[PDB]
């Protein structure tokens, strides 16, 4: 093959971002390499497979406070500054346009990931809909009614109970019947109340929903994806809240939507399964990835060295070592299927009815215990 | 450029608000240069943008009691005393009319500030279902229906009342039961589509709601927006109360309405968000920004040193360094912030119809 | 007074607005002043306050289409192409910084107009919530129920209404017990969802509520509001539609939303006024001005002409005059109280209960009837 | 500016794809230009801003039965058989990675094109409250409080159906009422909130509501959407299914699924937007743009024809030509677009009990 990379003193000015949060796939190190991750790797695992012994060099090119704007990146190897650059460069329909990338060694997409639904069931959960005064004043003023049946009339109060199946104790009667159906629709509104504003809060199921939702959105640092939601989903840009590391990218969500948080965070599919793994299990990608491209390697534009990486990567791609060096560093993978597209429906609460027949259970069980107690 | 701001014997002559309350945008200050506070710094790092050395002082307008009006102190602007105010003054229409403002160096909004409060309204609340003109066409009709119990038969109408509770008059207790079983529903229906929106409507309130409810209105000291809700929202002016510092805001809202105290203040918005950090989230914002326009510097009118001035405030936004300013005074974000129910109306009626029988057992006895 | 304004061959450049809609205020004319209006007989009647023998011209600003955009035209009082702009020019705060106004001769404020709640009220909306396949099938499982009560056992019909007041019928009485159950529940779900649906509807009542709706909204073209929305009230463009004139403002909203239309419309108030004389009693402000400046003349900017028109104003403003030519062309007003700040809450409505209970009047008298029968 | 473009003996070999349908984007013609459409007449206006004159041909690539591989079309670029591509390509990465792109002139976004169909299941959604563990926890607990009655007492199961219907035993009637009036307004606070949020979702759809279907997917002859959803979406092929030309968009849809047809065809946005202007509103675009990129022209890569090409579309689109030309050929907007009650569940078991208690009475006669 006609091209040799010369045997010079100028060396390949590798540009590498200066990464604060996900030091995991590049990042900066103490080493006389100079550099750690994973991209790194695969990127020194690239020159074994080509011929040539290459002489090189690395430039760290963000500062170590927040993640470097790669469109800035990108214009440095458009400059001419820098020969490559090796990283998440993600592949974007400028960058391809303006650089030349290699074959994408991983895939990406960019997802939606939020809290997940934490819905209760308890017998508290049954007794919900009332206060905690209410539910004793409403059963006292039945035997507030039922005390004045005995002036119209434990062995000798249950006589009573006999009465009031179905004068002027029925004007009594009449008027406890319109308590009963009012707190019949009042015990029947204050649920559906709850049941009605538990389904329709501010949820989120897609990128769809957050768009409409004009709530505000965390994005990272200097990406494409604050310049993608504007120019393509229509967002306002004071919806769209950037932020450095991933300690504030919890609190920002821990926080929900309020005491200054925002809605959800929008990043790439590799930096939430890093970030799922780093967290418990409260979040998920409640959807599927909505802009689908992958990484790559920015090359200089018509640079002879991008065919010759473009095959190595789908050389090495076939041989396996890609996923063997995605197990040394990218090995941190756990489902915790909390909520799986779960269908949100009826779904009343299995607990709220542990509390239920289990109350009937002891009455029940004291009527058969006043049973044997005869016997 | 032509203009070249000349180095002669006189500075630069800053009207700078006497300011009593929320001094951290402009106060007083015994420092050498006298003054501190964010609008202070804003004006000092557009100076350093200029291509200009530019002497300068710096002079207190109002007694330091009170605030002063700052349209007085526009109007010293007019007067000559000074060549440019500096400090938290408005763009107003008549503010713009005899002066030249610059670009608005941060934005401002007039908001409606308020305690938060409960939402169940009175026994009658629990009445509120059914507009009352069909109670008395229910109750009639109750009645009504009932009465021909006493054409299929005081010891009549107890017969009357006896089949009341549970033939051709048995067919007549068929239609009947069909009846208020879907008043039943009707009035379940109509009491959860009201318990539903309550938790929806977060607009029950507004700016409106408080113009025509003829409360006492707090305002600050030397604001436009006292004379602003006069001119244009045609406000009585015994309505509006003024208000000289920080810690009056809070007990003539402490007080409410009654006890002499005023019911919602109406100041801007980048006052209240010191406030509402500076207390517990027990006073709301009722609504949003009904009159949002920005502050502004005050040069003489038509004046060359306002248009530089105006684009270094452009400048110095686009950079990031106005927030860099805002996050060194004005960081304070410092905000906190189900469904159950309690009445009492229809156990009135429990204390009603009991004790009546009481009396009648009593006269039986 | 010092200032005399001259008596030269340059005659007083009058920018006019070439307005398609609402000729009312400012218009193209076959006259020899050329120009027909309100504002105009207004800047007509300014001369005579003053000593001034006026000479002057009348100018067309924009073309036979659309609507001039007014930015461009007090552009052109900057660009001293004219010499004051006479017309529904709105003191905006860039306009006041600009150019000079004078007081204002009217006030105006932005309002928005919207269509009008249409609530029902029929015994059809009584028996609404089921199908009317449904209401005769439900009532024909009654007698089908009932017809099996008299093989457990009209004069002779009506001896099974005795005995299905409250062995095997018994078990058919259970069974039957569990309809009436699910059908009571079934007419409360059913009246309840659409009892909810027509309170959660597209609804606004305030700029609030057509802010965050994130719906399209109607203005007319070439005004600030365009560009106030945008800058002020952080509204997408893409929201914002303007339109020519005053035959495609209203089907604009007699489509509403859809069929591409918009969901409100947001004018200045006396604009507004002159649409619902235009229209039927279909629409109202729904809430109240949320921009309230007025209106004024353009001039060039430092002009002695100001201070001498300014108190011509204020001097016809305190004669009354001013009201007598705003009761020339601007005597078109009507009410029409459709609906006035409307409380939406329970609200029965009186009508669906008029198809109840006169129904239970026919029963109460041919119960009446059969009684007279027997007499 | 270096470059200009020579006139030399070549003229500009345009490749124009052989439309077949949707003739108003680009068609073949018999006009002495031989094309028409509105691709055409963008590109004829945006030569007129360019200061060159520009001579050019137009060649159309495919056969006229079927529409042809764009991805062909553009390997010709790179074969160098065309100077440029002109028509309706889309901008995909590999499609820019060989040649290189305009600005995008018009804005194309994948939507799913669906018939509209009912939202009501079966007599199962009648029953679909109560998830169906706790039905038998209720019947369970139903008739096993009737047990009690059978203490407190063929014929004595009789008399256990005596007091089912209306002492210590008269006591657990007070409980067990009270239970089952909570039932009562639980299944009706569960049916209400079913009822009241169906009519709220109008995003009970998706592509992934497609995808996992695993139903027949129409797509258009030579398309990027057939590759992008195998490569991306990992859709299996046997679920595609091409179509050649407009007619056949309907009665594939018309048979729907079944028959032979397909259930959702996933075609572009402007596509769309003309068929569903050409029928009724019967079809939906049942979500959103799922993968909006954008039309563009196609030059031969690193040519500088491409660069001032590309700011005339700048030019024009800001002036507003591209929607006058836009209203010349696609002006058409004309498209069209409360709650009820139908099941037959419970009325089945009107149907069991009451033919059985016919058989009793005939085994009784
Ligand atoms: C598209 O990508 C490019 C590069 O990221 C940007 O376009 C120009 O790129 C050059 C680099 O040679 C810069 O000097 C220019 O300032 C860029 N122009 C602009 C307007 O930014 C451009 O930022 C990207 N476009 C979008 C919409 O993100
Ligand atoms: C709008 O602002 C102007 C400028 O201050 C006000 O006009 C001044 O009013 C004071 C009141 O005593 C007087 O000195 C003059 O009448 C004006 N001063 C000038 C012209 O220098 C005007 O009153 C304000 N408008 C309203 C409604 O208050
Ligand atoms: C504020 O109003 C002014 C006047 O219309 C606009 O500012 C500039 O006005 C000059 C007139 O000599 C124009 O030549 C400039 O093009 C205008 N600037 C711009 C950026 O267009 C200004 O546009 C208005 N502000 C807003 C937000 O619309
Ligand atoms: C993306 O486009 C390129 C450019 O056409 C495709 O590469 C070509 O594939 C065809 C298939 O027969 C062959 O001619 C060559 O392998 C390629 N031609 C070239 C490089 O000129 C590529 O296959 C496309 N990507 C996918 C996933 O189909
Ligand atoms: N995938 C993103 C990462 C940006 C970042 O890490 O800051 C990109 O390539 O633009
Ligand atoms: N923004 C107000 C502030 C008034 C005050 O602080 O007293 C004004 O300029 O009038
Ligand atoms: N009041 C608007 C009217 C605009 C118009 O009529 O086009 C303005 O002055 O800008
Ligand atoms: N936008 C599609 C159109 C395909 C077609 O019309 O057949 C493409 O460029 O592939």
């Amino acid at each position: 093959r006609g091209w040799v990379f010369p045997n010079n003193g100028k060396p390949l000015r590798i540009g590498v971002p200066n990464r604060v949060s996900y030091t995991d796939y590049v990042s900066k190190d103490k080493n006389p390499p100079g550099v750690r991750g994973y991209c790194i790797d695969v990127f020194e695992a690239a020159i074994e497979l080509l011929p040539y012994p290459v002489p090189r060099t690395y430039i760290l090119y963000g500062d170590g406070k927040r993640n470097p704007s790669y469109d800035n990146l990108v214009n440095e190897v458009v400059a001419d500054n820098f020969d490559v650059a090796v990283g998440d460069i993600t592949i974007v329909t400028n960058r391809t346009r303006y650089v030349d990338f290699t074959q994408p060694f991983i895939e990406s997409g960019l997802v939606v990931v939020a809290p997940v639904k934490e819905a209760k069931s308890s017998p508290w959960s049954f007794l919900k809909p009332f206060t905690i005064e209410m539910w004793a004043v409403t059963g006292g003023f039945f035997l507030f009614v039922g005390a004045m049946v005995w002036i119209l009339e434990q062995l000798i109060t249950i006589f009573w109970f006999s009465f009031s199946t179905m004068s002027l104790g029925r004007f009594v009667l009449i008027i406890w019947l319109f308590v009963v159906l009012i707190i019949n629709s009042s015990y029947t509104a204050s649920l559906t109340s709850i049941l009605t504003i538990r389904q329709l809060t501010s949820r989120i199921e897609g990128i769809d929903s957050l768009v409409t939702s004009n709530e505000p959105i965390g994005v990272q640092d200097g990406t494409f994806a604050r310049n993608y939601l504007i120019n393509e989903l229509n967002i306002l840009p004071s919806r769209i809240v950037p932020l450095k590391d991933e300690e504030q990218y919890l609190s920002a969500l821990q926080r929900g939507p309020n005491a200054g948080g925002v809605a959800a965070i929008v990043d790439e599919l590799p930096y939430i399964e890093v970030l799922l793994t780093n967290s418990n299990c409260k979040f998920r990608t409640v959807g599927q990835e909505f802009t689908r491209t992958g990484w790559g390697f920015a090359f200089q534009r018509d640079s002879p060295l991008a065919v010759d990486m473009s095959t190595a990567i789908l050389q090495l791609s076939e041989e396996g070592e890609l996923e063997k060096i995605h197990r040394k560093w990218l090995n941190y993978k756990h489902e915790c299927s909390m909520q799986i597209s779960n269908s949100e429906d009826s779904q009343l609460s299995l607990k709220s009815f542990w509390g239920l027949f289990l109350i009937c259970g002891i009455t029940c069980f004291m009527a058969l215990t006043v049973f044997f107690w005869r016997v």
